[PDB]
């Protein structure tokens, strides 16, 4: 029982169903292994372990995996990619995200933090050792982190150097937030989110008390996105195939903490699209007919604070996004590859 940090190539596995035609069931099927059957954790008493979520392979690992099965599933009609234009086919697809777990091959094992305030960095005392990771739905987005776990007791403030203006700040929720999208049966692509105003507020309250846990209890302030190209100054994610840009200036902008009602926020469902993959923009096909539904738990906040902002009493934080592996991180945080002896 000894182990050291290292890389290996992981393996994926999930509880796919052959007969399903839904994209992330057909790419498991050929690309991953049948979950175990009697997985089982060794609990390593009194033993202290260094983690990083910001600085972990497993995150590039599942990048990959996700770059390769968007590529092989979500297929765009056209892609303007520096100056290119592959044109194929664009058959309207079933797509609905489903578990994903990360194993170790032999020699290796996955040490998970059981400390149930870990804030992804630094020590761990509550060690525990796995095989495989739990299920991780892959769930693309920006602003808002959907689909996911949750903070086991307090909201969760994840940074890989919070004094660090430009790095990536991930609020982990303690409790959801429902958001629940449609785009009605037949302007075709004109679509909107439903959202409960108080609980949304009252979740925004207390993440602006955390965050003036970290700043000194200085007044902090949130704020729409200043500048971008529409996927970071909108909500942007996927539903039944198709992407949906949500404008959310009433989440970061009433401030609101009379108002406390349904929050309905106008949404787009676009077709050219700046890739998450790599540099390039895709068109896809307009939308299916009938209702997209889609009702997602928020679990998450991708977060980026203002910069300059040192000789006032001030913190301004504006949602962000772009960079996915942000979002694989978020569920990866607890997660780490020790090759074993
Ligand atoms: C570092 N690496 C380089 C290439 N890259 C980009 O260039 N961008 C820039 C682009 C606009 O500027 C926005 C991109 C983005 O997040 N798109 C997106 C597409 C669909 C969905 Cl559903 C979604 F949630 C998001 C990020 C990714 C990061
Ligand atoms: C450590 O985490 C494990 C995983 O659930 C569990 O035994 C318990 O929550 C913790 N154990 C102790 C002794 O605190
Ligand atoms: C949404 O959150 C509720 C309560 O937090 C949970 O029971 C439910 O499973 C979540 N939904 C999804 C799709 O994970
Ligand atoms: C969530 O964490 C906050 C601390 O930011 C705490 O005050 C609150 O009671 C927690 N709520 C739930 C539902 O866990
Ligand atoms: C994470 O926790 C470690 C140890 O408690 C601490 O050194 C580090 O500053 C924390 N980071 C954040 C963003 O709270
Ligand atoms: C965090 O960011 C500040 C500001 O840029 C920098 O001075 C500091 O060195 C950073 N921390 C580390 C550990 O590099
Ligand atoms: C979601 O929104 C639609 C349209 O407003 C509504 O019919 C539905 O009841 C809402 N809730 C769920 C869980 O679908
Ligand atoms: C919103 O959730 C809150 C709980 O914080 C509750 O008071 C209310 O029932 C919900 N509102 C609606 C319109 O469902
Ligand atoms: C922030 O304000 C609270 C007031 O409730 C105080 O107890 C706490 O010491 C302050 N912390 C900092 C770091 O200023
Ligand atoms: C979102 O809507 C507000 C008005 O409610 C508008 O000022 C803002 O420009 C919109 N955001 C984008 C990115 O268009
Ligand atoms: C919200 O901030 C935006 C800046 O992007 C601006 O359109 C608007 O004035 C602010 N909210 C209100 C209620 O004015
Ligand atoms: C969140 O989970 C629900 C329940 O499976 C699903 O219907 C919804 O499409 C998910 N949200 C996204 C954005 O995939
Ligand atoms: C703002 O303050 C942080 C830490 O106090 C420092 O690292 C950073 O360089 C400062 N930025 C400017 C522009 O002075």
């Amino acid at each position: 029982p000894v182990w050291k940090d290292a890389d290996t190539t992981l393996f994926c596995a999930s509880d796919a169903k052959a007969y399903e035609t839904e994209v992330h069931n057909v790419w498991a099927t050929h690309a991953c292994v049948p979950t175990d059957p009697n997985p089982q954790e060794i609990h390593l008493e009194n033993v202290t372990e260094n983690f990083n979520m910001w600085k972990n392979n497993m995150v590039e690992q599942m990048h990959e995996d996700i770059i390769s099965l968007w590529d092989q599933s979500l297929q765009p009609c056209v892609k303007l990619t520096g100056g290119s234009v592959i044109k194929q086919a664009c058959p309207k697809i079933s797509f609905d995200p489903i578990p994903i777990h990360y194993c170790t091959p032999a020699g290796y094992v996955i040490l998970k933090c059981n400390d149930k305030n870990f804030n992804g960095t630094g020590p761990c005392k509550n060690v525990s050792s796995v095989q495989c990771t739990h299920g991780i739905k892959p769930v693309v987005s920006t602003q808002l982190l959907l689909n996911g776990s949750l903070a086991e007791e307090e909201i969760i403030i994840r940074s890989e150097n919070l004094t660090n203006n430009a790095k990536t700040i991930i609020v982990h929720l303690n409790k959801s937030v429902e958001i629940n999208c449609t785009r009605p049966s037949n302007d075709i692509r004109k679509a909107y989110c439903e959202i409960n105003g108080t609980k949304w507020n009252k979740v925004l309250k207390q993440v602006t008390e955390k965050l003036k846990e970290h700043f000194n209890n200085k007044t902090i302030i949130f704020q729409p996105p200043s500048g971008g190209d529409l996927e970071i100054t909108m909500h942007t994610f996927n539903c039944r195939g198709e992407f949906f840009y949500c404008n959310t200036t009433q989440l970061f902008n009433n401030t609101c903490i009379g108002c406390n009602g349904t929050i309905t926020l106008p949404c787009k469902i676009k077709q050219i699209i700046n890739m998450w993959q790599g540099t390039g923009q895709a068109m896809y096909a307009p939308p299916i007919d009938g209702k997209i539904n889609c009702v997602s738990n928020i679990t998450g906040i991708l977060l980026t604070r203002d910069g300059g902002a040192n000789n006032t009493s001030n913190e301004t934080f504006r949602p962000g996004g772009g960079d996915m592996r942000d979002n694989w991180r978020s569920e990866l945080y607890k997660y780490k590859v020790v090759q074993i002896e």
